[PDB]
């Protein structure tokens, strides 16, 4: 079989520093061998790195193979990996390299820097790429300058990094933005996705996926957004975006996720789209406040989401996997939730089936 629920991937030493892990992020090679990294909040010195796990069995078991390091700036891999598998070559990175982005912060968390390492080996070697983005103080308060959360996919001849921006903070607390690149050393300039005119607006944690219409849908928390509910002043709403043109966020229609019962996902959201489930197959949504997923097989369809329970607990950014040679198939990681947290994060993840989950 290759479904499980709640297995251990990582429980941190005790004297992590709190939240410990955070942040888990699954990738699944050409080969079908699967990777997975987190923010690893280990004492320093040495600077902290991501870690790198590799499971040949779907998941079941996982072991460390290597660490992705700051060899540049002496800071550290701090916050916010993502794992990522080029589908073509991009200059000397050919077909096959896995990349890890993610932001190198000092300790004292003064600055923050999204970069690319590059692995040429399956992951057990890591070389630097190319910096993509310089910010200020890794702190998300309104006036501060950080860039936050990396997201990378192919487009056509491009590769497209999506991220959070505080720098035009006289304008915008927070806004989505996105760079591109044809080599993965140079980077075109900065290209907004989505941005909001009330100043006290979070749009964050961009996640893109494909759909089989040509479409792509974009996925993001809506700091900031309406209606929040009762009691509370400030929320946010998951929302999205669909377009052709995964350039061209910027100037389409934005959807609030409801679900036919009028559940509001919120925070920290993760996109999946998999061939199960019909010609539009179905496009899979995680939120950061609850466990359930959401599912939309009308290709985004604001009336058609769906919620379902699984196993895999509320995790802030967890995570989603689909399998390439079974698409009913669906991973869902996690590391925990936001500090404070107790001494309790451990890096865990579960793999259900959507046909029996979709009941
Ligand atoms: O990854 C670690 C966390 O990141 C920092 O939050 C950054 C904000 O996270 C978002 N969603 O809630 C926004 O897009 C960013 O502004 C936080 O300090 C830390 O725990
Ligand atoms: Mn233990
Ligand atoms: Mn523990
Ligand atoms: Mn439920
Ligand atoms: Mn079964």
């Amino acid at each position: 079989g290759k479904t499980f629920s709640n297995v251990e991937i990582f429980d941190p030493p005790t004297n992590y520093r709190d939240p410990q892990v955070l942040y888990a992020r699954p990738l699944e090679l050409s080969d079908g061998t699967l990777l997975g990294t987190w923010e690893n909040y280990s004492p320093e010195p040495p600077n902290v790195w991501f870690p790198i796990v590799k499971s040949k069995d779907g998941g079941k078991t996982w072991k460390e193979i290597s660490k992705v390091k700051d060899t540049q700036n002496n800071w550290g891999l701090r916050y916010q990996p993502q794992l990522y598998e080029l589908p073509r070559a991009f200059g000397k990175y050919p077909k096959g390299t896995v990349l890890c982005s993610g932001s190198s912060i000092p300790s004292d968390l003064s600055e923050t820097l999204i970069e690319v390492y590059a692995s040429r080996d399956k992951g057990y070697t890591w070389e630097f790429v190319s910096h993509v983005a310089l910010g200020g103080e890794a702190l998300p308060n309104p006036g501060l300058t950080p860039v936050w959360e990396p997201f990378l996919m192919t487009y056509k001849e491009k590769l497209i990094l999506y991220y959070s921006d505080q720098r035009d903070n006289a304008t915008h607390s927070q806004k989505l933005v996105h760079q591109t690149t044809t080599d993965l050393k140079k980077w075109s300039k900065v290209v907004d996705d989505t941005k909001y005119a009330n100043y006290y607006a979070r749009p964050g944690m961009p996640t893109v996926a494909k759909l089989p219409n040509n479409e792509y849908i974009y996925v993001y928390e809506y700091g900031g957004g309406p209606n929040p509910p009762a009691g509370s002043d400030y929320w946010f709403p998951v929302y999205y975006r669909l377009s052709k043109d995964p350039q061209k966020f910027l100037n389409k229609a934005h959807h609030q996720i409801v679900s036919n019962d009028g559940t509001t996902p919120a925070g920290s959201p993760y996109v999946v789209w998999t061939p199960y489930g019909g010609k539009n197959g179905t496009i899979v949504v995680s939120c950061g406040t609850r466990s359930e997923i959401f599912t939309n097989q009308a290709l985004g369809d604001a009336s058609a989401w769906k919620k379902w329970d699984v196993p895999q607990p509320t995790a802030y950014t967890r995570s989603l996997l689909t399998f390439q040679k079974d698409p009913d198939l669906l991973m869902i990681m996690g590391a925990g939730i936001l500090p404070p947290a107790g001494g309790k994060n451990t890096v865990s993840a579960s793999v259900v089936r959507l046909s029996e989950v979709m009941k």
